[PDB]
């Protein structure tokens, strides 16, 4: 296991422009385009991501392409922010996984708000962490999502991704 294989799982891949579980347009490995319910303003983003008229569909290489600058950019947005970079610092490899597939879910403003939840895990009080963070939108959203990163969080091994 690791980060990307990990999202993987989480994300799926598709090829043509999807709605995410919240209803908005996705494509690849769970790379957002838009909020916005226009269809038109979707594929205006993607071509601008991709760098060609690609009218709503991509490639695989392209798909891994953006995942991994997401990826990428999700691990360097943590380390640039003040809530997250020293829990991010202060966990094991296996757990800042699971750190990092919050951000590339819900957004880097959205998980350091989880400030409960982050002290706990910088106390490493892993039980008392996994508790707080399924009292969530996001856990009742996604619950076998988030209790897949909750024990990647509680135990700091791969056990809830092992073979998925
Ligand atoms: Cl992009
Ligand atoms: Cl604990
Ligand atoms: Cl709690
Ligand atoms: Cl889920
Ligand atoms: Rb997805
Ligand atoms: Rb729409
Ligand atoms: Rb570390
Ligand atoms: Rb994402
Ligand atoms: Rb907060």
């Amino acid at each position: 296991m690791n980060i990307f294989e990990m999202l993987r799982i989480d994300e799926g891949l598709r090829l043509k422009i999807y709605k995410d579980t919240e209803g908005y347009y996705t494509i690849g490995i769970g790379h957002l385009l838009t909020k916005s319910p226009s269809l038109n303003a979707a594929k205006s983003e993607l071509d601008k991501a991709i760098g060609r008229n690609c009218n709503g569909v991509i490639t695989k290489d392209e798909a891994e392409k953006l995942f991994n600058q997401d990826v990428a950019a999700a691990v360097r947005g943590i380390l640039r922010n003040a809530k997250l970079k020293p829990v991010y610092d202060s966990l094991d490899a296996v757990r800042e996984c699971a750190l990092i597939n919050m951000v590339f879910q819900m957004g880097e403003t959205g998980v350091a708000g989880f400030t409960n939840s982050l002290r706990m895990l910088q106390q490493k009080r892993w039980d008392e962490a996994a508790v707080n963070l399924a009292k969530s939108r996001w856990y009742n959203q996604t619950p076998n999502r988030a209790k897949r990163v909750i024990t990647t969080f509680r135990t700091g091994t791969w056990d809830a991704y092992k073979n998925l």
